[PDB]
């Protein structure tokens, strides 16, 4: 019942927070604006509170329900049902090695979602291998180079302001001469540039064709759910420019604007593969949408 305390400020407005706004009222259009209301200050989003709204009028009117009450019920079906659309848990097994790019923004859980799941992979048995391919951020390469070291975990870098492209190429081809399971390759997260950044990423992707033809196996967009909006906007910019295949959403304890996910996961139809709850190393979860919505909607 972790995650239900993680996600305590969500529930005050989604899910459990629907039982207060329901409660001895009737359905009408009232309520219904009463209900867009609080799920777009949840940051659900434009088109998915309209998809929500939508959806819960019909389903409510085609059983002739007229007890407010019960569109609880219909709510955790239907925002289940969005949920569920992007369930499908990250398998990183049976490659040499699988190539994980993580691309994103700075400062919204990149480096410590690489740090959790290179832990993660380990104490599941596969051998790691990081990239350093944030390659003008001393601060950040310094932080892989030190952190590896500390945890015989290989990390493989080179001077300030070396071509990305090629310091994934190596790591690679080194990941490949020393039976390493799972390559993470950081990557550069400067978005001012529109153009360039997303020219890189795509530098990146073909360059490990000469080495792989299935690499990479994995590029998963790192976004931050207590920006809120700005989560939606930069999943969107990402998406555009290279070919996204999984989403991690971090910070999800402590924030009010958790129903983000709802929106991410239904404006993109990308698999979210992993939620942040908290601090720990397993608190970067494998996401499960059945589980997060019995949090979410559990009353207390
Ligand atoms: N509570 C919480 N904090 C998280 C989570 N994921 C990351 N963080 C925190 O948010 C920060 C991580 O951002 P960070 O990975 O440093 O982003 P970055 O771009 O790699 N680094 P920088 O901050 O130098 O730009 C740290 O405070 C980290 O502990 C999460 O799921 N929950």
């Amino acid at each position: 019942a972790r995650l239900k305390r993680s996600l305590l400020k969500t529930k005050e407005n989604l899910g459990s927070g629907f039982i207060s706004l329901f409660r001895g009222k009737k359905i009408d259009d009232d309520l219904f604006e009463e209900l867009e209301e609080q799920l777009l200050i949840a940051d659900v989003g434009v088109e998915t509170t309209r998809k929500i709204i939508t959806n819960l009028t019909e389903g409510a009117s085609r059983k002739q329900l007229r007890d407010a009450e019960a569109l609880y019920g219909l709510l955790k079906e239907e925002m289940g049902e969005i949920l569920a659309k992007v369930d499908e848990p990250l398998n990183v097994e049976g490659k040499a090695p699988f190539v994980i790019l993580m691309v994103g923004v700075n400062g919204v859980g990149k480096t410590t979602t690489i740090g959790k799941l290179a832990r993660q992979f380990e104490q599941q048995g596969k051998s790691v291998m990081l990239a350093a391919g944030d390659t003008f951020r001393a601060a950040a390469v310094e932080q892989l180079q030190v952190w590896g070291q500390r945890n015989n975990i290989p990390v493989i870098a080179q001077h300030t302001g070396a071509d990305s492209a090629s310091v994934i190429f190596d790591a690679i081809q080194a990941a490949k001469a020393r039976n390493i399971d799972v390559l993470i390759a950081d990557t550069a997260g400067r978005l001012q540039n529109k153009s360039h950044l997303m020219e890189e990423l795509k530098k990146i992707v073909r360059v490990m064709k000469k080495l792989d033809v299935e690499a990479p196996h994995e590029v998963m967009l790192t976004i931050d759910a207590s920006t809120g909006q700005n989560a939606v906007s930069q999943a969107k910019l990402f998406h555009e420019a290279v070919g996204l295949t999984g989403i991690t959403l971090t910070k999800l304890d402590g924030t009010a604007k958790g129903g983000v996910i709802f929106s991410v996961a239904d404006q993109f139809g990308i698999p979210i593969r992993y939620i942040g709850v908290g601090e720990r190393i397993e608190d970067l979860r494998p996401f499960k949408a059945d589980d997060f919505i019995e949090a979410l909607f559990a009353r207390e």
